[PDB]
């Protein structure tokens, strides 16, 4: 345990400064030393505390999942019911690391920085200004006038070395005791914070280690299946849809064209239903469908069918219109118009006059 | 499991694009919701790298702490090589944590997102932009002339509903089977991660507690003895060291003035050695004190003591000089002069005129 010698600090030798030298350049090393284990510290404490929140955030996530007004369980939701349990309890194994880590490992390390390194750099700059108080004093004294005696200034000039070598001596001495205790300090605040360190690291792999079980291991497995499943599930689906996408190619392309081939499609004309687009007239396109004796009616941005016709005991029939192919007229059995109708090509046109007729003389 | 039907995508009704448009709204709500999952987990993943980081760190820091050239053990640096080893072993804990939260729990969730979600917002502007053209198309086809006919014409705006509808319809139905293998994407995307994080943490919490055991408490607990042993040593210390100061400053507070009570005070005229700041002539103070026969001296900023005279058969005496008080000479058994050297009272110039004479006449 190296010690400055505070008997020593009166007489103020080139060899007791020198000493003092060596005390301030280990001084200064440690605090280099001691300021890298702080930020190196501080950024293990900060990180524990933003695992402790992101922790926390994904428990509360996944038991925010139900609350969620979502479009399209028994078994998910209970699965994140379980996982939420097990993640918010490893959220509180690393919230009380967090804390313990601040009180036993940060707390410490701080006080060293900012309570005993902080007061030896005060009393460096005190004694500094004292030293140099003195120095000037004596450098003033030593030129009083050896032939022309002057009580008064005499005096002041005295008693200037009285006060600055008072002062200069307490606060090496105040000084010397701060460095001699820091030689103590250095060895407390090095080992006080990695004690803490461990001791909350053998808490937190002793409590986390009690919530994950062999039950735990059962619930993984088990999931580890159902996922498994929902891929197998999934895999045959794609599977199924390609051919069915493959398919519907082949079947639909002759039936892209407004007008397919007549001798291959031919025209029919013993519908008792129709659906499709028409235009109807200043022309929108819309959805026609019929339905229990009703000719109805509905647009993309539309939430149910309308009503556009009744089509018991009602007459239609081929109309010229606007310069327009293929438009057609309803009139039902109370002598009223439809709009003007717009089928795509003459099978069409013709389908939907036919389904009409049909469908007003069936109802007798 | 909710599902669209691709077989209704050719007909393309308002009620179809109904239903899409209730997968699409699910397919936003899921999306908004594993972004948050995907924010929250992305955190604990960049904490536990930072802590592996932050924690190998301190480890390396406490094994430098030798290779640093200090000033001022065979205990504390086999102390620091212990802790230094321990947290290395955490540092490897977290470090194979780390990289397997990369790799189970941030890659499916990712892929989630960068794959899956991304080919949704394609599958529907590819489909939104078909749809956009077809509408086009069946307008201008509704447009042609009934009265005037031109073949070239008919024939372009004709194969422009061909093409645009093939178009959409393709577009529509792989849109359609990628929004269906969304809902088992859905459940896979979020239960991977989760089962990933998991097994993750059970191996962590395994491998962890491993390396602590009965024998770190052992070491733990003797480190805690050996605190409070430096605790107790520091604070008898400072109680001796504040009754020193308490002792020098009573002693001393008589002998800060130049020039002390000559009552209380003697002149000391029969020492055999002297030390003590001197001025010497254009004036420096410094550090003067016999040895051997000899005067040396010593200034603040000097490693070692020069030579000013040999007072072996010398001869000194009061000297005026530049009208300053207490100046005196050395001459030496060679007859030369030494540097005007000034004492600072009465008493300190009469002890170093004494002391001189006397040391310069014991070697006979």
């Amino acid at each position: 345990m190296d010690k400055l010698p505070i008997e020593e600090t009166l007489e103020d030798s080139p060899q007791t400064r020198s000493l003092l030298g060596v005390f301030e350049e280990d001084a200064t090393a440690i605090s280099n030393y001691m300021n890298q284990l702080y930020q190196a510290m501080h950024r293990i404490y900060d990180a524990q505390n933003e695992l402790s929140a992101a922790t926390h955030l994904t428990s509360k996530l996944l038991k925010e999942y139900e609350k969620q007004r979502f479009p399209l369980d028994e078994v998910m939701s209970s699965t994140l019911q379980q996982f939420s349990k097990v993640i918010d309890e490893l959220s509180s194994c690393h919230a009380v690391l967090s804390t313990q880590l601040a009180d036993a490992m940060m707390f410490p390390i701080t006080q060293f920085k900012e309570r005993d390194l902080k007061e030896i750099l005060t009393l460096k700059e005190v004694f500094q200004i004292a030293s140099n108080d003195h120095d000037a004093a004596i450098n003033r004294y030593s030129r009083l006038s050896k032939k022309r005696e002057n009580d008064k200034v005499k005096y002041e000039v005295t008693e200037d070395v009285y006060t600055s070598r008072k002062k200069q001596h307490q606060t090496m001495m105040h000084y010397f005791c701060a460095l001699n205790t820091l030689q103590y300090k250095k060895k407390i605040a090095l080992l006080e914070p990695l004690l803490g360190y461990m001791q909350a690291q053998i808490s937190f792999f002793k409590m986390g280690s009690e919530n994950l079980n062999e039950q735990l291991e059962e619930f993984l497995a088990n999931i580890g299946t159902s996922v498994q499943n929902v891929r197998r599930e999934m895999d045959s689906d794609i599977e199924t849809m390609q051919q069915t996408i493959e398919d519907l190619e082949v079947a639909s392309d002759p039936l892209y064209v407004p007008d397919p081939d007549p001798t291959k499609f031919p025209v029919n004309r013993n519908l008792t239903r129709k659906a499709g687009y028409l235009n109807a007239r200043t022309w929108d396109r819309q959805f026609y469908f019929t339905q229990g004796g009703n000719l109805m009616s509905q647009a993309r941005g539309d939430v149910a069918g309308g009503l556009a016709m009744d089509i018991d005991n009602c007459s239609v029939m081929a109309v010229d219109c606007e310069d327009r192919r293929y438009c057609f007229q309803i009139t039902s059995f109370d002598g009223k118009k439809s709009s003007i109708l717009q089928a795509e090509s003459k099978k069409d046109h013709e389908e939907w006059i036919c389904t009409i007729n049909n469908i007003s003389k069936q109802i007798y």
